């Protein structure tokens, strides 16, 4: 498990479940790939996302749909979503954790990189 | 103006207005004594807490009662409040921003320093 | 002033001056195309991107060059850029305020609607 | 484990280790009195605090020493210490995960509350 998401909600104290994500890999045209995709659990994670064969080096765009989520809650957000673009793995393979604190117009994402 | 305090609202994108705040300083036998106190402005803002002359090097507490301004939106917040614990260095001309982002369940506070 | 962009060091305590920032806008053909580019200044903010009248309805994309300002530090940073994605309503008297507080590996944003 | 800390490096993508955390219960005459106090470990986790028959209602406080964790990397931080202070478990028993994220000049927190 190299690359793992995990979503909180700001609002309510708790995990944001069933957020929908989806990985892209910059491809050599300079597009956009889909790489992977998935839902976060009733942890508000996602993990099984890929594996250390298939997650080469190379830039990964990890987009979190955050407007459905809020939505979903009978609340309108500001963003349409929210975006993480990260060059990955370019000195060896990592270990990615990639973590996300929401709110209606707000967002904060960190991540814990490990060997 | 050397000490300046902004509070954000992330739940409706807009300056938290009327958020009351009051600032302690740390007196000599380690207890907090009142220094300051308001309420934001129209943006969020709070200015004229002090001035450059009273503002003396010391550890400073500036309390965001964050819990009045949730309830009052009809928001049961997690904190009873939100304090920003910092010292004051004085060495060198310096402004004092600090700023909070509040949500029901967290914050994040900032400091900006000029 | 209808769009207004301030970005912070939360490394340094400071505005994060000099700052790359590109503002595109979703066209018909679901492409991104350059709306407007500029530069933060000492005070960490960017005004002047755009007028009220060129500024109408859209998704637009605020993408802020944070790699290239960590590098210039001498730090390594996690991510590229920092990209802000939304739909301006106008749907009423409406200034927004897109506000990012940087660390090498993280960074919060938040949007002021007034 | 009713009460759980976790704190997280944004400078460095990592988790805080060997932070010192120390939590205070108000007690009747609105006094601080200590309750428990750990550090947190490679995770940058601090598990163990309390137990549910100890973790009563009332008013708590944690400290985060995060001058300490700074000044040790060699960083002259902001904040004297993060502090977090919430009434637990007023409506009956709850789950808290008490997340912190470190920047020498900036901090967030948030609560994770769990039935
Ligand atoms: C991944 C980890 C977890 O949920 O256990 C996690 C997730 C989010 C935060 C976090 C807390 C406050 C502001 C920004 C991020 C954090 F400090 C730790």
């Amino acid at each position: 498990c190299p690359l793992m998401v995990k979503v909180l909600d700001a609002v309510r104290g708790s995990p944001a479940i069933n957020v929908a994500v989806h990985v892209f890999r910059k491809a050599a045209d300079d597009t956009w790939e889909p790489f992977a995709s998935g839902k976060t659990s009733e942890s508000g994670e996602l993990h099984g996302l890929t594996t250390e064969e298939q997650f080469v080096e190379g830039i990964y765009k990890v987009e979190i749909d955050t407007k459905s989520y809020w939505k979903a809650l009978g609340i309108s957000p500001f963003h349409e979503h929210a975006e993480v673009v990260f060059t990955a793995n370019d000195s060896g393979p990592r270990r990615y954790t990639i973590a996300a604190l929401l709110s209606p117009y707000s967002y904060s994402t960190t991540a814990v990189v490990t060997n």
